C-alpha cells in the first residue's frame, strides 16, 4: 500500500483548537509522504500534476479523533485487528490502549508503522500491571508489593517493546473507594518507564488512589475522583511525572452505563451497583472541577466493555459537554489537540497543519452544531491512507439501549 498523493478541496475545516475556529472553502493537500503539505484557501491553491483529486464540498474535515483509552479485546491476531478497525472506521486514527492479553497490539502496531497494514497509530501497553483480584483478567501480577517486584514487571514489558504503561491503582468502577497499589510501587513503575520515554497511565476511582499515583509520577488518570486543591495542584505540576504534568481521561462513557441501564440490563448486583453510583458520581464532580481549574483532560472511552462500543468514541465528547461543562469546541478540542499532547504525538498528528501526519476525518455536518456528525463519518485518511470502507459495523440493540439511557 502506496500513499498516493492528493488534495481535498473546497471543504469546511473544523481546525478542534480551543477557540472551536473554522475555516470556509479550504483545501488540503497531502503529499507522498503522507503528511500535509498545504492548507489553504481553494480560490488560490492549485492541485499538483499527479495528485488526485477529492471534491469536499458540503463537508467538513476535521483532525482525526484520537481515544487515549481503549481494548482490542472484548485467533487473537484477527481479533485485534479488527477492533483497531472499527476503531479507525469511526474516525479515531490514534488510540492508546490500556491492557491487552499479551503482545499482540505490539505486533499490530509494529505492522501497521511499517506500512504492512492498515490501521490507526496505536500506543500499545501491553498487560496491565495490578495485584490480582481473581477476575480470570489478563496482566502481569503484582503479589510482593515490593517496588523491585513492580520494576522488574514493568521492565518486561519494556523489553517486550510497548510504547505505553497501564497500572491499575484501584479497583474497578464497581468496587468500594478504598482508603492496595502504593507510592513506593508505581514510582518504581513511573521511574523506570520514563527513563525510556513511555508515558504511564492510572486507573483510579478514588481520591486515595488518584493522589498515590500523582505523587508516584503518573502521566494520566484515567475514570478519576472528586478532587480537592492538593490534588488540582499535583496535576498541574508533577516533578516526577515524564513532561512534568499529569492529565485526566475521565472515561465517563465507561462509568455511566453502570448508573443508568437497568441491573436487568447490565447484571450487576446491587452492592456494585451502589459502588458504580458512588465511582460515577465523583467521576463526574472530579472532571468538572477538572475542567474548572483548566486542567490536561482528553479523551479515552476504556472500549471492549459490554457497553462501551470500539466505534463510540464521539460519544465521550458529548457527554463532556453534558456533565463536565465543556462547550462542544472544547470537547473537539480535547478528542484531537489535547488528547495528542497528552499522548506525546502532538508533533506528528492532532491538527490539521503543515507537517504533520494527514490524520483526516470528513464528515458530513458540522460538529460544532451537533457532535452526532460524528456518529457516522463520510471518508477517514489516517497518515495519508485513506479507508475505502463504508463504516463501522453497529449492534443496533446496543446502541439503541445506549441512545434512551443517555437520552
Amino acid at each position: 500500500p502506496i500513499v498516493e498523493p492528493f488534495a481535498l478541496a473546497h471543504a469546511t475545516i473544523v481546525t478542534g483548537d480551543k477557540a472551536g475556529t473554522i475555516l470556509r472553502n479550504m483545501t488540503i493537500v497531502v503529499g507522498a509522504d503522507g503528511r500535509i503539505e498545504q492548507v489553504a484557501p481553494s480560490i488560490e491553491t492549485s492541485i499538483p500534476a499527479e495528485y488526485h483529486y477529492l471534491d469536499g464540498t458540503g463537508k467538513i474535515v476535521m483532525p482525526g479523533l484520537i481515544n487515549a483509552h481503549t481494548h482490542l479485546f472484548s485467533y487473537m491476531a484477527a481479533t485485534v485487528k479488527h477492533n483497531a478497525t472499527t476503531l479507525l472506521e469511526s474516525g479515531v486514527t490514534t488510540i492508546r490502549t490500556l491492557g491487552d492479553v499479551g503482545y499482540e497490539v505490539v505486533t499490530l502496531r509494529d505492522q501497521i508503522d511499517a506500512g504492512q497494514i492498515l490501521g490507526p497509530r496505536i500506543l500499545a501497553s501491553g498487560p496491565l500491571m495490578a495485584i490480582p483480584e481473581g477476575h480470570g483478567a489478563p496482566l502481569i501480577a503484582l503479589t510482593s508489593g515490593t517496588p523491585e517486584e513492580a520494576r522488574t514487571a514493568v521492565a518486561q514489558n519494556l523489553k517486550a517493546g510497548v510504547n505505553a504503561i497501564k497500572i491499575a491503582a484501584t479497583g474497578g468502577v464497581t468496587d468500594a473507594q478504598e482508603i492496595q497499589m502504593s507510592v513506593e510501587q508505581m514510582r518504581a513503575i513511573c521511574d523506570e518507564a520514563h527513563q525510556y520515554g513511555v508515558i504511564v497511565g492510572a486507573h483510579a476511582q478514588s481520591p486515595e488512589g488518584v493522589r498515590r499515583s500523582l505523587l508516584a509520577g503518573v502521566d494520566t488518570i484515567e475514570h478519576g475522583s472528586v478532587l480537592d486543591d492538593e490534588l488540582i495542584g499535583m496535576f498541574r505540576h508533577n516533578p516526577n511525572a515524564l513532561r512534568g504534568y499529569s492529565a485526566l481521561i475521565p472515561t465517563l462513557s465507561a462509568g455511566l452505563p453502570l448508573t443508568l441501564l437497568g441491573q436487568d440490563v447490565t447484571g450487576i448486583t446491587d452492592i456494585q451497583l451502589e459502588n458504580s453510583k458512588n465511582v460515577v458520581g465523583g467521576m463526574v464532580s472530579g472532571a468538572r472541577q477538572a475542567h474548572e481549574a483548566g486542567l490536561m483532560i482528553g479523551v479515552g472511552t476504556d472500549t471492549g466493555m459490554t457497553f462501551v462500543p470500539q466505534y463510540a468514541t464521539w460519544r465521550e465528547l458529548e457527554l463532556l459537554v453534558a456533565y463536565a461543562g465543556f462547550s462542544p469546541a472544547e470537547a473537539l478540542h480535547a478528542a484531537t489537540a489535547v488528547n495528542a499532547s497528552i499522548l506525546g504525538v502532538d508533533a506528528e498528528t492532532g491538527s490539521l497543519e503543515v507537517g504533520k501526519s494527514a490524520d483526516l476525518l470528513v464528515l458530513n455536518a458540522n460538529p460544532l452544531d451537533d457532535l452526532r456528525a460524528l456518529e457516522h463519518p463520510a471518508l477517514v485518511i489516517a497518515a495519508g491512507h485513506p479507508v475505502w470502507r463504508p463504516g463501522p459495523k453497529r449492534f443496533a440493540d446496543i446502541d439503541a439501549l445506549l441512545d434512551e439511557a443517555y437520552a
